[PDB]
């Protein structure tokens, strides 16, 4: 019934439903402020899941853009949703360009004093042939400090 639900259903995504829904969410974030819109939070979660099966560059880029913006103000749900999209999405369908973004956002997250991104990056890499790809050498040191 709520757009998030019917847009995620099988064969239930329509451009028309989605676009009104999106603007409503962005309007509410503008109206109420960063971190204060629960509707915004639902959009982050929608993007997180939907992009796994139905990638769209434009949607993906906004998702990332808004996530980083919110996180800079200390509101992290968006970025958390982003790291789950990277970690879970890449294990399902790997994409080189997205993997490079995952490395980029993980290093920044780590250098900002957080471990959420690094753990998600390790959870994916540990079990993937992606570990044999060219990894940011700084990220590789950060992953070294992950011994148990």
């Amino acid at each position: 019934q709520h757009p998030s639900h019917e847009l995620l259903k099988e064969n239930g995504f329509t451009q028309h439903v989605y676009h009104k829904y999106r603007r409503r969410c962005l309007n509410e974030r503008k109206r109420l402020g960063i971190g204060q819109s629960q509707e915004m939070n639902t959009l982050f979660r929608f993007w997180s899941f939907f992009l796994r099966d139905h990638f769209n560059k434009k949607m993906y880029e906004e998702f990332k853009q808004l996530a980083l913006e919110d996180a800079k103000e200390g509101y992290r749900y968006g970025l958390e949703c982003l790291f789950r999209y990277y970690s879970y999405g890449l294990e399902k369908k790997f994409r080189l360009d997205i993997f490079k973004d995952f490395q980029e956002e993980t290093v920044k997250d780590y250098e900002a004093g957080q471990l959420y991104g690094l753990e998600k990056f390790w959870a994916f890499l540990k079990y993937s042939k992606a570990k044999n790809l060219d990894i940011d050498p700084k990220l590789q040191e950060y992953l070294g400090k992950f011994r148990r």
